[PDB]
């Protein structure tokens, strides 16, 4: 069976409530959505991104995509990245990979008949997950009723944004931390919003306030020396992590000398066929590894990964993913356990929801 | 006086021959053209790439620029790259803010009444250049044609590609060594087509069989070790070259430290504003700058960098801006020099030629 | 479907022909071959080493694989090297868990009805080979007989034993290169023998004798600073290539550092599942892998290694794994192409002569 | 347009009280100050130092100034750095090549018609600014007054100097931040006056103390060792600043690596010229930019610095140029805005003044 032809549209979701973090505002989310058709079935994938990203599959991808074995997603991954050379890989380009890779696999899957979770190496039944919000934009109750749902359903991890009104962060994660107890893991995210020294009196002051174990892109991330600088210098029992940005496996490498904790996203660091890679450094590295955002498709591949500590389970996304498919899984307990009767990822798109949405 | 308008639009122009290189194949180019209107006057920039690139100026760029201080480009850039860190800062992203901003500075030039190069902080008359082509797929005949065309025009560097099929190659520059003579420099280019040990093998036997002095991107460019070998470990009077896409300042300074020569595009880099910014690496690092690609940008952009040893005139792009635009530059006599009786970049687009390669 | 027994063997085949290399002689080949049965179905897989292997699988490993899901081997393999803390994890333990897990890939992949490539990601449809021998005890007719067999045969690599008596060297690589020809490459192999300012001299000396492009374990397997020295230091054209010692990942990452091309034995580093990390440490390090030994495993497993240069068809296994089982791959033409007909490995134990060289 | 004539005159203006830091005792200011006379038109550029700063414009600055054309200062100040290499390129040399360098700018921005801010690239509209000086030699009422005045005009942050009798630095740290308010940021400036583990003992000290957040030269700035020490060890929140006297690119490339916060004087770095790269190096390194001293200058220089956190608006030197000078800005709000309605520096020497202060 050969890959027949793909097809890509984009949605763009509002959010339910005007958002922001340390370093942005937004108040929608934009979904590229590829779906590839061979052997008489069919899968699909996504990025979040650019509407741009969709022109860019259809116009480098779909070429190198059709015609190619529908049983191998690994060896269209590498045409796809050799053919996007002048195009640009890391970015938007990246993203169009992504998608194209996670429908591929998804396509294969479906041509087995197997979960997507059961055609990959698979180290784990169930994935961990920490609930994630809690943006700079939330006043403190809907901050403490986020994350304290999160923690009434058996989600006992849960992260926050600080470092947009660094002056306002001390009450915030004080409301945080009164509102989940002492049992909860809480987790804070600057986005990159504070210079290196600004990050270091933070990591011990958020420590001492309300006793955070988890200190995401501190700095700006670009800023590889400043991350260093602020895993040899933080507090203890603060982990130290990064890497949503990293667009390629050579600069994965570079960040895992940097943090305490390694970080990727299924839908900017190459779709699952790149994501398989971030074991082999992480373990190398002898650093724990955890997935950023787009919770559906990365349930299914971080079950491949040996690192693994948890996976994101990201508002927005997961917001949006139920809202435009069937068959998303839900985080009840801590964890999510892909549907071992479901081929490939177990996931339909809602047509008539989805057309309503249309970029 | 603002910024009213951008228009975006993409031309393709098929190559006069198929043509290659180490790593990639190609027999068109796609040049995507920003328009900004303001003040009573209009600048124009481009970059070249993926079509997708239009769209993402349309989509995430326009809407920062319309509306903005004609007079201040970098304000609107610090903006374009503050706005784009969802939807792909590198690659397409970068390409289109590159766009983005030599438009607009050829509006600032422009509503100044002056050409580009005067309105920039300017430390060159004119610029020397070095013609570039020599593909891995001409016959011996066109390759000789094409270098000795240049040479005997007075420009007394040339480039030609290497490193598709090796075994070729030592009767290649041997040919090329042949058409220009011993007074012409020769330059080579592999684009990442060797391992370490293979280029460094390649940077003695070409300096033996014909006397080369430039190595261009002997291994991939992410591999900043394997560089770093080349660097220490080639022969004297052959400079290690490198540098067309990074995307951030912290990427070319770690570049800096492992080459002889740092290269960036215009298109790429960030624009006008990202390049103004090339010769404080430069310069603190003691490193000399070439522009890669792009000729009619950069006979302007590269007066305002100090550090500058030359220009690529780029065969692809030399053809595609003497076929779209009325005002391009002769690199006879081995530079160029912009026109002082044109204002901005003195480029206009032939508008008749235009439909006809519209995308 | 559950794993049920394991059951453990041994077999001791004689050598065709005395053998050496540059630190050891040897005249027989050990294989330890575990059977894994559950769900109807069987899988096998194979370590070569010492008969203590065997026990030690009984021993540390039965009581972990036996009752396990047989649908998700590195949940197992996790499992298994958690056991061995005490017990010892590299060497004997590591070969021990390489066995055990290469059967229980062969026994998810046949519970599937897939070949076992297509149950792992998959880069590459078959996979190009060097023939391996030339040891230092033979005659240099019988030399030149191996190498030159392999040439006519349509394989365009080879690779011979050197260091043993460095005065007799030069004659049988100019011998060996007077029997392939230009068009073949030639490899070497010390086996650990040389100091490093020795190991520098035969680098240049077996270049300018006879176009060596590779040269592995220069010097002893534990000296890293050797080998990154011979890597800086060594000439153009050959590549510095070692790590068929080592056991983990995490040593890996140490080598990986050091060398022109990393090599891993899939009996040694932790069967598939270990296998499957590699392509991650590579891809990040930016460098060339290469499959050491057991050519009958490595032609599935190196399918899904992105980065693989070649594998090595060693002499010794390609013989006893011909003698011992069914199914085995022909390399004529220079690659090992997985029989997609086949579920599994392949691979069938030849009751009768497994019965005659019972260990 | 060519630069007809430069006219070189000094002038001292005694302090209005005596003033003292860490390291020196002083009672007056000189500036020298040049004026560029071409097409028309005046540009006025000075720098404070000795007297024979003047000398040296005359002996080696005024012959390669005069007859350039008027519209490139940059090519002007790379002729005059190359034509200083015997007459000592550093200090005094600097501090000559800075004025000249801004009076050509202060005439091209005039020949413009424009103020200078619009004549440079520009990313800010206006500039944030700190009050600076707090002189070891203030009792502490005269200490607190000048500080308070700042708070009490809007300026939200001051820096004063400490390390002279490091004994009595506790009461006074502690009287300026009773003086000032919790809101106003405590800045410090030791000018090199400790040695390394006295000064990691006061970068503690004065944290607990009176929550400064900034320590300026707290060892000799030549000592880059000690300056990386008190970066890598120094509290939380204190940033690290260091810059005042590097007069090479590749200098503040050194200390761009050893502190927080990268400073650079306009009438030292080489001017306007100089201060134009000093970008590439601040967003290199992901530090910010703080300007030093000469603040009617870098009001507008400034505009043109992406990485600027802020400028100093030093006492001795705001006073000087209110003194001698119509047009300088009024700082009241904590910012300094380049006045639209003004072109070049918006600087006229008022003649009677002048007379009175001739050196
Ligand atoms: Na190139
Ligand atoms: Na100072």
């Amino acid at each position: 069976p050969r890959v027949e032809r793909l097809e890509v549209s984009a949605y763009t979701v509002p959010t339910d409530y005007p958002e922001s973090d340390g370093t942005l505002q937004w108040d929608s989310t934009t979904m590229i959505l590829v779906e590839a058709h061979g052997g008489g079935r069919k899968g699909l994938g996504y990025t979040y991104g650019d509407v741009s990203v969709g022109r860019f599959v259809e116009s480098k991808l779909a070429g190198v995509a059709e015609g190619s074995d529908a049983l191998s997603p690994p060896a269209v991954w590498a045409r796809m990245q050799a053919a996007i050379r002048n195009a640009g890989r890391p970015g938007v380009g990246a993203m169009a990979v992504s998608a194209v890779d996670i429908a591929l696999w998804d396509l294969k899957a479906r041509l087995l008949g197997l979960p997507l979770a059961d055609a990959l190496p698979r180290f784990h039944a169930e994935v961990p997950v920490y609930g994630s919000g809690g943006f700079t934009s939330y006043p403190l109750r809907r901050l403490q009723e986020q994350l304290g749902g999160w923690a009434a359903a058996g989600i006992p991890r849960v992260k926050m944004k600080v470092g947009r009104e660094p002056e306002k962060d001390p009450e915030r994660v004080r409301a945080a931390r009164e509102a989940i107890g002492e049992s909860v893991e809480l987790m804070v995210d600057a986005n990159g919003a504070y210079t290196r020294k600004q990050a270091l009196y933070w990591a011990g002051a958020f420590a001492r306030e309300a006793g955070i174990s988890y200190l995401e892109e501190p700095v700006s991330s670009e800023d590889r020396e400043g991350l260093r600088l602020l895993r040899d210098r933080g507090p203890g029992g603060v982990a130290i992590a990064a890497g949503e940005y990293e667009w390629t496996l050579p600069q994965l490498h570079d960040l895992a000398g940097c943090v305490d904790i390694l970080q990727a996203d299924v839908t900017r660091c190459g779709g699952i066929t790149g994501l398989l890679r971030v074991d082999g450094i992480c373990r190398g590295h002898q650093i724990p590894f955890s997935a950023h955002c787009a919770p559906a498709v990365s349930a299914h591949a971080c079950c491949a990964v040996e690192s693994l500590l948890h996976l994101e389970y990201f508002h927005d996304h997961a917001r949006v993913e139920r809202l435009l498919f069937d068959g998303t899984l839900d985080p009840e307990g801590g964890s999510l356990r892909p549907d071992p009767d479901r081929p490939g990822l177990g996931l339909e798109l809602k047509r008539s929801e989805a057309g309503k949405y249309a970029a």
